[PDB]
């Protein structure tokens, strides 16, 4: 038995929790009610095979037994059309199937939230349904949320409510704890889809080079070989919790936060305040812990990498070790750089040293590689210290709106709705690193950059528009932001046309928060700029300053929301004027 296994290792709180996580995930448009039912059917059959291990199927692959456990409402196609299909597939995949199938955009309604007063009550007299909703909310918008994760917020949801219910005014100790709440769960999701494309789109070395970067960058002092062995493990877990086997991910995970906190002085010194306190909250620990200082006296890499004659006969010994210790030499004394650019620096000694060494006198040929680097390792500098000067002239709604004019010029053919996200999502950077020393500036703009754009990529590969999205995102992980930067206005796309129904009015509008109303004006400029691509420079905020007037007046002025027909069609005279 191997379910089993799991129970005793996660016991009955977590293993129903992470299974009502897998399922949520699998099923998205599968109604609360049922997924409680398949989630207990299935906890009750685990108990008996502690029990007796072989009873009834107990002997199962968790893959087989939950598998058919969902297949008992999927069969339902007038509910989960094409799920039907991958029900009457076998064993080798009948998963592959169910993971091919998620949904990084479910048509899920908007996730509206109760006044503190019901919230409150509902959580007190029902403290279970309260929380075991709130994953299911969370796991089905997120399929890709790192699960062991999603427990560690759920453990802070519930003393988010658990305190604030008890306060003088409610409304004000929780509103701000639930808003913090929603946003570092939106990061920790798309830092986690970043690295279940890695290993899904480019494979397990590419995921471990991203693992030996960073790792190296936050351990400096740790030994090659320690950083290795982490290396190896991380990559398992994250393996695992990205082919949808949570629970061997969440007891694999907890495995590494053990081993790391017994060596300790092996590894890290500002690792001690996260091995004193409660497994979950010491696993979120490490994985956010400072880079250790730096060792005091290192030598330089030239010795050994360009300077020394036998870098050659090394290389080809065991070019993957020789690599890895490389990037591990050079990112341990390089917390300053970006775990993108240590990879590109990376990627480009090893393709000197293929071309060098099958020369006729190496260490002639690869004794100048460090100066490939500088151009590499200025580009970023600039686009950082340009890009952050602006950023703070214009402010962040400002800046947001200068990438959407330009964005929407790169790829006029993504969708509306991804390319305000996106463009919302880039200017958030100056806001989170802009603010801080160069010494730490790349390292946190062009990572979080690698995040928002794998998000970019991701929603395209859903509908393909442009090859050139899909060539930026498919050619190399580690340059595409280099790759997007250097698109431009395409050439070839051909301006859309109004109608009607390509922006609606009514005035429900004037009903919504401050945000969804800038938003709002964003997505119009986003249609603007996609029916006037060329002309545009100045009459772009002119129209965009009219259209600002409009809605204040119709949403101010007492008549029926009729001005917003009438005036609606006068700004589009004015518009097509401009
Ligand atoms: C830090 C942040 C403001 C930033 C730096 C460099 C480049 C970009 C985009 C425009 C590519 C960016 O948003
Ligand atoms: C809302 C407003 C800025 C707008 C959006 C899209 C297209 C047009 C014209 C070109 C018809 C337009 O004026």
């Amino acid at each position: 038995s191997e379910v089993a296994h799991r129970f005793k290792d996660l016991g009955e709180e977590n293993f129903k929790a992470l299974v009502l996580i897998a399922f949520a995930q699998y099923l998205q448009q599968c109604p609360f009610e049922d997924h409680v039912k398949l989630v207990n059917e299935v906890t009750e059959f685990a108990k008996t095979c502690v029990a007796d291990e072989s009873a009834e199927n107990c002997d199962k692959s968790l893959h087989t037994l939950f598998g058919d456990k969902l297949c008992t409402v999927a069969t339902l196609r007038e509910t989960y059309g094409e799920m039907a299909d991958c029900c009457a597939k076998q064993e080798p995949e009948r998963n592959e199937c169910f993971l091919q199938h998620k949904d990084d955009n479910p048509n899920l309604p908007r996730l509206v939230r109760p006044e503190v007063d019901v919230m409150c009550t509902a959580f007190h007299d029902n403290e279970e349904t309260f929380l075991k909703k709130y994953l299911y909310e969370i796991a089905r918008r997120h399929p890709y949320f790192y699960a062991p994760e999603l427990l560690f917020f759920a453990k802070r949801y519930k003393a988010a409510f658990t305190e604030c219910c008890q306060a003088a005014d409610k409304a004000a100790c929780l509103l701000p704890k639930l808003d913090e709440l929603r946003d570092e769960g939106k990061a920790s999701s798309a830092k986690q889809r970043l690295k279940c494309a890695s290993l899904q789109k480019f494979g397990e070395r590419a995921f471990k080079a991203w693992a030996v970067a960073r790792l190296s960058q936050r351990f400096p002092k740790a030994e090659f070989a320690e950083v290795s062995k982490l290396v190896t493990d991380l990559t398992k877990v994250h393996t695992e919790c990205c082919h949808g086997d949570l629970l061997e991910c969440a007891d694999d995970r907890a495995d590494l936060a053990k081993y790391i906190c017994e060596n300790q002085d092996s590894i890290s010194s500002k690792l001690k305040e996260c091995c004193e306190k409660p497994l979950l909250e010491k696993s979120h620990c490490i994985a956010e812990v400072e880079n250790d200082e730096m060792p005091a006296d290192l030598p330089s890499l030239a010795a050994d990498f360009v300077e020394s004659k036998d870098v050659c006969k090394n290389y080809a010994e065991a070019k993957d070790v020789f690599l890895g210790m490389f990037l591990y030499e050079y990112a341990r004394r390089h917390p300053d750089y970006s775990v993108v650019l240590l990879l590109r620096l990376a990627k480009t000694y090893e393709t000197t040293l293929e071309k060098c060494c099958a020369a006729a006198d190496p260490h002639e040929c690869y004794a100048k590689v460090f100066d490939e680097f500088k151009p590499l390792v200025e580009e970023p500098q600039n686009l950082i210290k340009q890009n952050c000067e602006l950023f703070e002239q214009l402010g962040e709604y400002k800046f947001q709106n200068a990438l959407l004019v330009r964005y929407t010029k790169k790829v006029p053919q993504v969708s509306t709705p991804t390319l305000v996200e996106v463009s919302r999502n880039l200017g958030k950077v100056g806001s989170k690193c802009c603010k801080h020393p160069e010494a730490k500036r790349m390292p946190c703009a062009e990572d979080y950059l690698s995040v928002v754009l794998n998000q970019l990529c991701v929603l395209h590969e859903k509908t393909p528009v442009s090859d050139r999205v899909t060539k930026c995102c498919t050619e190399s992980l580690v340059n595409r932001r280099p790759c997007f930067s250097a698109l431009e206005v395409d050439e070839t796309y051909v301006p859309k046309e109004f109608n009607a129904e390509t922006f609606t009015f009514h005035a429900d509008i004037c009903t919504l928060s401050e945000k969804e109303r800038q938003i709002k004006k964003q997505t119009a400029l986003v249609e603007l700029v996609k029916h006037k691509p060329k002309a545009t420079k100045e009459q772009l905020k002119a129209v965009m300053d009219d259209f600002a007037a409009f809605v204040e007046k119709c949403c101010k002025a007492d008549d029926k929301e009729t001005c917003f027909a009438e005036e609606g069609k006068k700004l589009v005279a004015a518009s097509q004027a401009a």
